[PDB]
């Protein structure tokens, strides 16, 4: 049979995402569609505009059969751990055959060559990369340059590597690389991304970028927002807004983040994952000097530091995510498959997953301890506990920023139940 | 000569405080007046309405010659450590002879008897207290009851002990007890407190309680506030408000405190000072269940838990103040005398203090390391560093809640300089 896996965020779900899903499904023509989705926190280092349950419901109503949660530790990282975690989950399902993503290049063979190079790690490219790293650049630039040197050395075209400056292509290459790391049989497909780039903050019609739409939400223009969204997506959006669970933006968390950083000392950041190049110093100082989170991001950021990375380090710092645990997670991968939602068609493939899963499947949250105790699968139990605790902590922290105080009460992992769509 | 020490908070400074200072100075007729004052955080577990520098300036302009800061670790505790720290500082000055405080009982001999009992710790009273503690009460009630039993056993009147249910009397008894603990020669005096009780939240004329005046500030009634304050005090108040450094209330910190508590686990609170009777549990749960800080305080509080104690534990939890460090501080006492301010008359007695001080004196904050290194006095250096770091951290955290973002920038311990009043 054919089961189409997809790696998604949907912050929010717009017409471009619908077009993507449609074209992908029509390309594969699968018997099922499984979607691994980010939680209440995305990759950019920004919180989701609405929580994961509403977005999972939207995903289900847009033609996704089953919605799985990507663990927060793999969600808030850069392309490497993100792709690692995602591919690991989709492979851990056991039923996933095909996986389709968006791309600017629309060249799969090229991305596969690049991923092959980054996987096999030839001694040549390692010498080059060693040199460029010693030259004082950052990792993305050093890897780009070294790959260009390898491509010129092998007689190929090094101007092709420019294609890899696009976000989706990086994500794809890292996907393939991860699959080659854990040895997944999953077939990967690319479809040309049509719309505004993810780094484009300006609104033009549809399909506007997620950032542009979020900005439109900030300005309280709901007509352009409604024009940029499908009917059901906009409906669920306004539903979550009117009940006081949204919208949620980073600047709301900003004061908390800064005040929390002012409390911590130099060592704390040296413990937290992703801290190097004296970023512990810069964090410690800028936290005390700046009066707001925007100014903080401006201060910490230099020519060599992107907004995304710094935001990621902020989220890693606020949850006390430490290098050791992150290393274990980046080695063994996720210890579980969390089920966010399913349709009536979803119960089928999910039931097959109950058999073919390489990882413990979690539906009822209150029972997850029982699941970890009664599972025949040989998983690290401590890593399991720490990961799921990080997920619950992330959701619980996300809940506080609900506009309505009444909605802030209780733990929404245990209280809320997996979204079930009747047909 | 005669130097009058006083233990104060001034949140804010009102007509009652002026009356107190006047009557005290007229009682002692000293040659100098030294005031040990709480920092940006008071005993009740609430932040000061305005920062410590403005309040120190007010204190200086109201006839206090020198203003010293009580270390945050002794400021945010209950009566025992508060009195301990205060008495320790005033004694550490070396120049302090007399100390006057307010009282409902206006009986010094009685408080001295009580303090004598609590100091010498007779075996009898210890058996009684052991029994009442085993009976399942809390410490204040058990001590009150045991003291009543001792007073009845010794033939004295046990209905006198009722006097000790008043806040000021508790503070006084603990003062005397502390002085008897570290062997201070300081003479203690009591003057009848005239005005509303500190636990009275309703506004009547003058002298209204500090809480009543703060509540009047919350309601934006500035005429009643102006009527409840001296000219200079009100002037400095409005000065700090208009420049956007005030007012500061606990509910503003509430969201931060709750969200910060949701991040921490069971063990964290077991590390933090003042946690027992399963308060770690209650904290861990109520933090996740409640949506606001008021509801949190309501939840954690039971028949046996006062608002003050819980607020104190909140402040202790947010600064990561741990039992060990607090024990060391409650043993050796403060390691330094921080100078908040002085007048031209203050330089004299301060210069004498440069000689007779039993503890290192700190004026310039940027130089405090140099001071700790070049001091001939035999003080614990690590305890010194940890304490002063806790002070700076407290101020830095307090700065974030300034209404004006522009005022949130920088560390105000190092940037701001000791208030100097020219005559």
């Amino acid at each position: 049979m054919k089961v189409l896996g997809v790696v998604v965020e949907y912050n929010p779900f717009h017409n471009g995402h619908l077009y993507h899903l449609t074209s992908a499904r029509e390309l594969v023509k699968p018997d099922y569609t499984i979607a691994v989705m980010s939680g209440n926190f995305c990759q950019r280092g920004e919180p989701a505009v609405i929580d994961k349950f509403a977005r999972a419901e939207i995903a289900l109503r847009m033609g996704v059969d089953v919605v799985l949660e990507l663990p927060v530790v793999f969600a808030t990282q850069d392309a490497g751990g993100f792709a690692f975690g995602a591919v690991c989950v989709l492979d851990a399902t056991g039923v996933v055959t095909d996986v389709v993503f968006g791309s600017e290049s629309n060249d799969i063979e090229f991305l596969q060559r690049v991923a092959r190079i980054l996987y096999e790690q030839p001694d040549e490219y390692q010498k080059f990369l060693h040199e460029e790293l010693k030259k004082g650049y950052s990792f993305p630039n050093a890897r780009k340059y070294a790959l260009m040197r390898y491509f010129s050395m092998k007689g190929w075209n090094e101007e092709e590597v420019l294609k890899l400056e696009k976000s989706n292509d990086i994500l794809g290459v890292e996907y393939i690389h991860s699959a080659l790391k854990i040895g997944s049989n999953i077939r990967f497909h690319t479809i040309k991304r049509v719309g505004a780039e993810e780094k484009d903050t300006s609104f033009r019609g549809r399909f506007s970028s997620a950032t542009a739409i979020r900005n439109l939400m900030r300005e309280k223009r709901w007509e352009e927002v409604r024009d940029s969204l499908p009917e059901d997506s906009f409906e669920i959006l306004m539903r979550e807004i009117n009940e006081g669970r949204g919208p949620v933006f980073l600047e709301n968390m900003g004061d908390f983040l800064l005040s929390f950083f002012r409390l911590k000392n130099m060592d704390f950041f040296e413990k937290i994952h992703g801290f190097s190049e004296g970023l512990e110093k810069r964090f410690h100082v800028c936290a005390r000097q700046t009066g707001s989170y925007r100014d903080f991001l401006e201060c910490v950021k230099a020519k060599r530091f992107t907004f995304s990375r710094i935001r990621r380090l902020a989220l890693f710092s606020v949850f006390e995510v430490n290098k050791e645990f992150v290393e274990k997670s980046n080695t063994k991968g996720p210890q579980y498959i969390r089920i966010l939602g399913f349709t009536e068609k979803g119960r089928e493939i999910l039931s097959l997953m109950r058999k073919k899963a390489k990882l413990p499947i979690v539906t009822n949250m209150s029972l997850y301890r029982k699941v970890l105790e009664k599972t025949d699968l040989p998983v690290d139990k401590q890593l399991f506990l720490e990961q799921i605790d990080l997920d619950v902590k992330a959701t619980n922290f996300y809940s506080m920023f609900f506009p309505s105080v009444e909605q802030r009460c209780g733990e929404r992992d245990f209280s809320i139940h997996p979204i079930f769509l009747r047909t």
